[PDB]
């Protein structure tokens, strides 16, 4: 499965997993402080990922700066 | 499954998931504030995605803005 | 499955799904207003997609405008 | 399955599906007026596609102008 | 399955499908007027395609004219 | 399955299918007149193809003339 | 399965595995001192990886520093 | 299955199929006169191909001139 | 399965295999003298590899030193 | 299965097939005259090929002469 | 399965196979004298390979000199 | 399966097959005299290949000499 790389560029960045299925809700919010990184897959339970806060992101489709 | 990357360039960008199957209706609306990102897959339940609001988008076919 | 990216360049763009199978009818018309984007897969129920109105389109085979 | 992209360059363009199987006949004719686009797959029921009228076409093998 | 793109450069171009199997005979003749295009697959029933008339052809191996 | 493209450069070109199996015989001879094109697969019944006469040939391994 | 390469650029770097499944908790924290490298897969039990501390990271999508 | 392209550059070229299996013998010799082409697969019954006489050959590994 | 190449640049480089599964602990420590190389796979039993000591490392994602 | 192309540059080039399995012995010797070519697969019965005599050889790894 | 190429650059080079499984031990040491080459796969029984002594090594990830 | 190409550059080159399995012994030594070529697969019975004597070797990972 595909994954995304998220580096926080400030404190309090939020990486949020949305549930896979007919129901869509937030199931987890991971806090990243400045400089911390989360490398997160799409999975059986996560089919969309939301990022709140200033972050540098890499995916297969390129960079978000 | 393929995914799309949506960066909101204004508050209130709406990412709308349309139901897979014989019938087509929206099943989820996810709102993004300016600078927020949604990385969203096509899934068993979502076979089309509509984006309303000023956004920067990446897919396998490149950039749409 | 393949997907197409359609950005409306004017109000009232229509993205129309044609039924997969022996019969061919329109099963859904998605109206896009100017600047809205639809990212739509080919699916069990949709084997052809018609676009009416001024639009910018990306597929695996390139850009249409 | 492969698909083709057809943009009408004049009114009254006709995209015609030919039946898959031992029998070959037209099963559907889709009319495109100037500037309209059809993105159409090969399918269980369609193994050849005929285009009548002035059109710009993209397939995996390139462009017809 | 592979497909071929045939653009007629004169009226009456004939695209001829030859039967798959131990026996070989034509099972279908599709005529194209000048400027018309046929996009045709190899299939369960068609294992060779003959083109008669002045035409521009694309296949996986490139252009034949 | 692989296919070959044969364009006759003179009248009376012969494209001959050889039988797949322990035995090898000619099962079909397709006559091409000048400018005609045959696009022919390897198949359950054809494992070698012989061409007699002046022709332009494309395969996956390049051009023969 | 995909893997990530993490080189600690200071003492006390923490590479944290998050549990695969409906629930998300930290199941392991691997402490890296300066110059140590961890090469870690995504696995049945780990579907997201968090990195705290100054580190140089390689994944399939590029370098993070 | 792989195939080879053989063009005779003189009369009396011989393309010979060797039997697949524990037994190795010639099962077929196809005569090519100057300019004639044989496009021949490896098959259930042919696991080596011998060419006698002046010929131009293409395979996946390049050209023999 | 992927593998990593580790060249020790000093005596006593430690290549440490971490257990695949719900639990994480080291199951093997392999020491390398200066100039020695270990080429090590990810496996049923090893889902993360830790390297301690000055080393030159190659993986699919490039060089880490 | 892979194949090799062997062009003899002298009379009496010997292409020798070695048996697949626990035991290794030659099971077939095919002789080539100057200019003759053998295109030979690896097979159920042949897992190594020895060439004796001056020859030009192509394989997936390039040219050996 | 992947393989590695090891050329000894001095006498007494040691290529050592480590056992696949929960248990890790040396199961074989192959001695290479100057200029000798071992081409060795990863296998059911070998999931890590250790090289002692001055050697030139090629793997899919590049060269160790 | 992968294969290697070995050209002897002197008389008495030895290409030695090592047994696949828990045990490792030499099961075959193929002597090559100067200029002879052996093209040898990895197989059910051979999981490592040793070369003694001056030789030119090609594998998927490049050339050894
Ligand atoms: N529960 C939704 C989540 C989702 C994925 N992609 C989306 C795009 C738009 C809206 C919601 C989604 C699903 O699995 O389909
Ligand atoms: N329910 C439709 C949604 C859809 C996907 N692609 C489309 C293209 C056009 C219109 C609707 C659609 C389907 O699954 O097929
Ligand atoms: N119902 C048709 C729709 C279609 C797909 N491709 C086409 C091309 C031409 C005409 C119709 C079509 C089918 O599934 O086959
Ligand atoms: N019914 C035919 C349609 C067709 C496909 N490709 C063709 C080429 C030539 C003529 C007819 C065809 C088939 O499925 O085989
Ligand atoms: N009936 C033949 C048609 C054919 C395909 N390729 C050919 C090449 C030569 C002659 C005939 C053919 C077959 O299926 O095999
Ligand atoms: N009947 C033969 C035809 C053939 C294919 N490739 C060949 C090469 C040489 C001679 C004959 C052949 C076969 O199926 O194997
Ligand atoms: N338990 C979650 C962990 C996870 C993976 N990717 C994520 C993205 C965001 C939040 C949590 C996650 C899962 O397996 O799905
Ligand atoms: N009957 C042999 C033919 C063959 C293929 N490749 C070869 C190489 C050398 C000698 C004989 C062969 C086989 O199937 O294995
Ligand atoms: N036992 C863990 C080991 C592991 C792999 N990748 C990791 C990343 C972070 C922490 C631990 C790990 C697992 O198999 O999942
Ligand atoms: N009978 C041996 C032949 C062989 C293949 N590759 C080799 C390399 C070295 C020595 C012998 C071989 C086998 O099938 O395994
Ligand atoms: N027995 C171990 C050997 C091993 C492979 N890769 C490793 C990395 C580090 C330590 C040991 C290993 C295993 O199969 O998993
Ligand atoms: N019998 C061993 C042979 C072997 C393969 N690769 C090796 C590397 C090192 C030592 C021995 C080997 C095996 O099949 O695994």
């Amino acid at each position: 499965s595909d994954f995304v790389v998220i580096k926080a560029l400030e404190d309090g960045v939020n990486v949020i997993g949305l549930t896979r299925g007919a129901d869509t809700r937030f199931h987890h919010s991971e806090k990243l402080d400045k400089g911390e990184v989360l490398i997160a897959q799409f999975t059986e339970h996560t089919s969309a990922i939301k990022v709140r806060g200033k972050a540098y992101i890499q995916t297969r489709h390129g960079v978000i700066e």
